[PDB]
């Protein structure tokens, strides 16, 4: 069996999600109290879409300009206002479904599960994580904007992603629910390249430790490195900078299977220099970094 | 850009999970109306696994002996009955949240959502496929019995797969919502096992010709090769023989690519041979098997 990628289960952010509608432009919002969140690149246009001025594009809009669908149920909106790159809609309505939420801005190398949604109905939900380079592997189509990423904790949901572009390559790029963009990007039609990704180390070392705890072995050996000596070889293979932060998150792992993270270090040091040398991991062929510490020791250990 | 391992949104399953406990043993129950589906062998203790006689535990059982609860509250046993491996008990109180479903017994090679659970809490959702020696892979672990698999095709729910046992090599199985295993397997804690795994052929073309919608050709060539030929191959390598029915069933992939399904099939006998060479195919560097013809259609437009 492989260790599967597992993401949150999505029926109180599915609550949320609402069609929003701009002229001609449609893509989905989320609902929230009496407020409806979404890309503010729904006032435009498409002629606007080339080097657009928002703040003069939303004085001249007005309330009735904006149509939000929850399933069958029109919401009259009865305010606008303008944060960043999101949209704040004022609705009459309160969502009853309104779940326990907070929003949050995640770092590079932490996961999250993401609700691809299409005309305000939920399509599909999996885990992806912010790479270093600021951008998501995933699949979204046209009408996937306002899609939102999120993590629950408890009952509670921290709200961390929404969905604005594609770029080259086929990875995407947004906001947090305050509308600042992660990573150096900006919501125009325009030449835009995410430029070089690298590897999230801590996430590698985190599932080398769940593969250890689920029996594959094969690739631990008697020898330990240093950091300084470790991050020489990071930089050659084009991996995050191991930190001496990282060592104290996977110290839980290092000690419930005593592999010292400088041993395990060595391990993936000879996974770089050597390859897998014909042998999977957990039925993988490439070292998996869309894992992080907390994910194993919750699907894992626990 | 879009074709990924993707679930369906698992809010219209969330509502249907509950806790089962008889005696010192809880698992995850499903709660459709006013009846609460789960594995029988909530009813065995750690002794009865070897050889339980369901019948005789099953007829010294009173409604009183399940404590069935959907979050805090406690649904009323009034009614107990077995069907095949699944126990159904009949609660005092339809489920409100019940969506629109059905129950389907699927083929070896579909794919469907899981959304496994510890104690009627919902932890996570992953997507598989019944592997073609009738078994699942991913991670359950003590309390997930009782989790299922379904579908979710324009709001209606249709279940396929309640969660039951796990085999020597870290596989999984368990039944249709009707208590009927998928493979060879019971409910009985005697060392059986799977018989080998192969690879979905038929999932593997839908995958090569998806790569291709989505522009990428690398893996291409100029052959073609009969069904025949390509069979004798790919058991080589411990793919399932593709049928006359996996061709039809790709044939809109063929027309949307204007790629002949033999031809792809010659490109799958070549990847076979050469392996990637460091190259990538939608981001993997190992064939995929858990996308179906019809989980391509659906993601592409
Ligand atoms: C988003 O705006 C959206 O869904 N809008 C509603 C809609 C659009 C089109 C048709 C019907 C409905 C989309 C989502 C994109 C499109 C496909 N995949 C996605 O994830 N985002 C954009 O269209 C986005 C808007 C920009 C930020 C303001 N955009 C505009 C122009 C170009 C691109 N990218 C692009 O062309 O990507 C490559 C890979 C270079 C082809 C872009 O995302
Ligand atoms: C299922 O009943 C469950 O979720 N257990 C409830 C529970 C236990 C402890 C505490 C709280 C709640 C389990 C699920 C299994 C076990 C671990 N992984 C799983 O997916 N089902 C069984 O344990 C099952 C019951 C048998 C069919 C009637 N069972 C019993 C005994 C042995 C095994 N398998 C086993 O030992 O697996 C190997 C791979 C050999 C370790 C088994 O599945
Ligand atoms: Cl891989």
């Amino acid at each position: 069996s492989g260790f599967r990628k597992m993401a949150f289960p999505s029926g109180k952010v599915e609550g949320c999600m609402v069609q929003v509608t701009c002229g001609t432009t449609t893509l989905n919002g989320l609902w929230l109290d009496d407020v409806v969140y979404c890309p503010r690149h729904v006032i435009c246009t498409s002629e606007d879409m080339l080097n657009p001025n928002y703040e003069d594009l939303l004085i001249r809009k007005s309330n009735h300009n904006f149509l939000v669908q929850a399933g069958n149920v029109q919401l009259r909106v009865i305010g606008h206002s303008m944060q960043n790159c999101v949209l704040k809609l004022k609705v009459d309505t309160a969502n009853p479904k309104t779940p326990k939420y907070k929003f949050v801005r995640i770092q590079p190398g932490q996961t999250f599960s993401v609700l691809a949604c299409y005309n305000g109905s939920p399509s599909g939900v999996y885990q992806c994580a912010m790479r270093p380079n600021f951008t998501i592997k995933g699949s979204f189509l046209n009408g996937s904007c306002g899609s939102v990423g999120f993590n629950i904790d408890y009952d509670c949901v921290s709200f961390c992603y929404m969905h604005h572009m594609e770029l080259p390559t086929g990875v995407y790029a947004g906001t947090d629910l305050e509308g600042n963009f992660y990573g150096p990007f900006v919501d125009r039609q325009t030449a835009q390249a995410a430029g070089t990704d690298t590897t999230i180390t801590v996430n590698v070392l985190a599932w080398l430790y769940a593969a250890v705890i689920n029996g594959d072995r094969w690739f631990l050996n008697r020898f330990t490195t240093t950091l300084n000596d470790f991050n020489l070889v990071a930089m050659k293979y084009n991996y995050e900078p191991l930190t001496q932060d990282h060592v104290d998150i996977l110290g839980p792992l290092s000690a419930q299977t005593g592999i010292a993270v400088l041993d395990m270090c060595a391990s993936l040091k000879e996974l770089l220099q050597n390859g897998m040398n014909g042998r999977t991991i957990l039925g993988s062929a490439l070292l998996e970094d869309e894992f992080t510490p907390f994910d194993v020791v919750r699907q894992c250990s626990g």
